[PDB]
């Protein structure tokens, strides 16, 4: 049989230290191709090792197609091939788009759904998985209004990489180095912190009574761009600051409920934070 492997790379949709992401075409179908830099090879290996352990398949997890290693003259080329989401990342989408109640809830409940799927151990099934780099750039928007979680290059697996998380989204126990590193639940609680920040980013863009906030990243008012580890530790650990809840949210029942939820993702005590499954249930009862 013919094994068609050619992918036509059509346009670069992302560049960073990790390498590049391309929109590509295979057999007439759009695919996303992440080409890894040499500096971030361990992210390709970790995501590949995870998918070789468990073939995750969930509507709110970016769909895996392939991991490719190709020998070159002097180097190894590493590609991750996934489904392609033409609307781009949530970070991208929120810059330019405002939301109503239904679209805001649909976005955040779809993220919580993907996260709870990662976190849960299923017997027979999947290991429990923590993401460790959840943020709005690692969430893609689908045409049906739901999102999917991307980038399992830092993921950790549990059954009963010199890359670190994005500093802006790091939980207090990561910044003050008290995280209980031998304890899998620790990693879930770091994801919940980051989820609460994403929930704040999205809620700001929900219109109520003709008002909306501009897109800002978490802690935009208290740290520089590309904040240092120390910048973050002073804000989050020493001063114990949290993102602002605008007064206008308290006129809207949805944003009032979302403010309470994001508060219960941001407790200093990691074991006080809500679980992804409890966040889902709360979101199903809003509106
Ligand atoms: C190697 O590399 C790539 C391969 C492909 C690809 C292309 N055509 C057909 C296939 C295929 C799938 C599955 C079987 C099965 C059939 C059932 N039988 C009982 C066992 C074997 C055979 C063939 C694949 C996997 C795409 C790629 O990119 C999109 C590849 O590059 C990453
Ligand atoms: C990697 O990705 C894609 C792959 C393919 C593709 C190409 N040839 C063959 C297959 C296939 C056939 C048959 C089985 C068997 C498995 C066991 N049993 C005997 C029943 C069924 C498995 C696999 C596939 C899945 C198509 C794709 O898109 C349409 C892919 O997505 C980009
Ligand atoms: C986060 O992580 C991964 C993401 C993806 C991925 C999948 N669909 C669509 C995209 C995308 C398309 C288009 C834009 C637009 C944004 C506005 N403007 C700047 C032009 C371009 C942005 C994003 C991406 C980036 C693939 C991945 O691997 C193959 C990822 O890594 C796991």
């Amino acid at each position: 049989r013919t094994v068609a492997r050619d992918i036509t790379l059509l346009e670069c949709v992302g560049k960073g230290r990790y390498g590049e992401v391309w929109r590509g075409s295979w057999q007439g179908e759009n695919v996303a191709v992440k080409i890894f830099s040499s500096r971030d090879e361990k992210s390709w290996f970790r995501e590949t090792e995870l998918y070789n352990t468990v073939m995750l398949r969930h509507e709110n997890i970016l769909g895996f197609i392939a991991s490719d290693m190709t020998s070159r003259h002097s180097s190894t080329q590493l590609w991750l091939i996934t489904h392609y989401h033409e609307m781009g990342s949530l970070y991208d989408y929120l810059q330019l788009t405002t939301l109503d109640t239904v679209s805001c809830l649909r976005i955040v409940l779809s993220i919580a759904s993907g996260l709870a799927h990662l976190h849960i151990e299923i017997f027979g099934g999947k290991p429990a998985i923590a993401h460790r780099d959840l943020k709005s750039k690692n969430i893609l928007v689908k045409k049906n209004g739901q999102c999917c979680i991307a980038d399992l290059g830092l993921a950790v697996m549990h059954s009963q990489n010199p890359r670190v998380g994005t500093k802006r989204y790091m939980a207090p126990e990561v910044l003050d180095e008290t995280i209980q590193v031998d304890c899998f639940d620790s990693y879930k609680r770091v994801d919940i912190w980051a989820f609460g920040l994403v929930l704040w980013e999205v809620a700001r863009r929900m219109v109520s009574n003709g008002i909306v906030e501009d897109y800002k990243p978490p802690f935009y008012d208290v740290v520089p761009n590309d904040p240092s580890f120390e910048d973050m530790r002073k804000v989050v650990c020493v001063d114990q600051q949290r993102p602002n809840i605008p007064n206008r949210w308290f006129s809207d029942p949805t944003l009032t409920s979302l403010a309470k939820l994001m508060k219960e993702c941001w407790y200093q005590n990691p074991s006080a934070r809500l679980t992804a499954l409890r966040i889902k249930k709360t979101l199903t009862k809003i509106d």
